[PDB]
């Protein structure tokens, strides 16, 4: 569980926001892309796995699960690719809630940024720093504990 | 010192690789950009600060130090912007060594990627996972200790 992430794709302003959530902490990384292709997803996962110890990824849909490019990236980065089928429905809803929460934050900052990508990164910042401990704190504590 | 990062800009294939190094661990994040502008640097810092607790940034040159856009991003993200003047001279060399080491790794993977950006993210991955403990391990341990 320190190494488990979930992909999530949501839409805003005719664009796609691709999100990776560290399941145990709620910590996220996100990017804006024109559309969700295997290529974009593969590149995003490579970035993520270089930055955090990504062991398992629950893919967001069957197209990405099937994608040979995504499979190649997962092989390259040592990621076990899994389906994102919510066998525990606290996952349809927990994801929905995150997308709504992120879009809320994006709207709160949207006027401060010319470009959506900037607003999205502002939202990532606010989300990961928000004391509820913060998600940023939780992920670091979880991984440090695992390491030792 | 858990919050201190250093910017570093290096060149390859007519492109620019912008690197942020967490000084205490050697952990890096990096991106390829067409050229090093205040706008690109500001966006890069926003991304970084959303993902790790960036307190202080030693900027890579005076243009970025001066940039009103970089200053705005640093204000937004709660980053103290500092000059990157190596008052402890082992620093120009430690950066030079990192750039040479990253370019070496990039050359070792370059053939596996159509695009330089992919090779750069492969290099980030290899760099942060390399046992020497790894840089990824060191940054997490340093921050977890600080938090607690
Ligand atoms: N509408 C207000 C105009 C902003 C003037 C100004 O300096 N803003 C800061 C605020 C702020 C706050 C955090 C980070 C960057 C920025 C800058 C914006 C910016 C910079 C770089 C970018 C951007 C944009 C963007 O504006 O999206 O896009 C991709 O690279
Ligand atoms: N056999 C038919 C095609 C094989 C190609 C193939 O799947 N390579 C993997 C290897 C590999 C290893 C790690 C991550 C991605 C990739 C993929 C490459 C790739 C994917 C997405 C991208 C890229 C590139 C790129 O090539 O730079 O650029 C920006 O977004």
């Amino acid at each position: 569980s320190p190494g488990i992430w979930q992909l999530d794709c949501t839409h805003l302003e005719g664009k796609v926001i691709l999100v990776a959530v560290h399941v145990a902490s709620g910590y996220i990384e996100a990017e804006v892309i024109p559309a969700e292709t295997g290529q974009e997803t593969a590149y995003f996962l490579l970035k993520l796995a270089g930055r955090w110890p990504v062991k398992t990824v629950h893919t967001d849909n069957g197209s990405n699960f099937t994608s040979t490019t995504v499979k190649a990236a997962c092989w390259w980065a040592g990621i076990k690719q899994e389906d994102g089928i919510p066998y525990n429905p606290q996952s349809q809803g927990v994801i929905e809630s995150m997308n709504k929460e992120l879009k809320k934050i994006i709207g709160q900052v949207r006027d401060q940024a010319e470009h959506l990508k900037t607003a999205v990164q502002m939202a990532v910042f606010i989300h990961n720093h928000k004391r509820k401990y913060s998600a940023g704190e939780r992920i670091v504590d979880i991984i440090a504990t695992d390491i030792q």
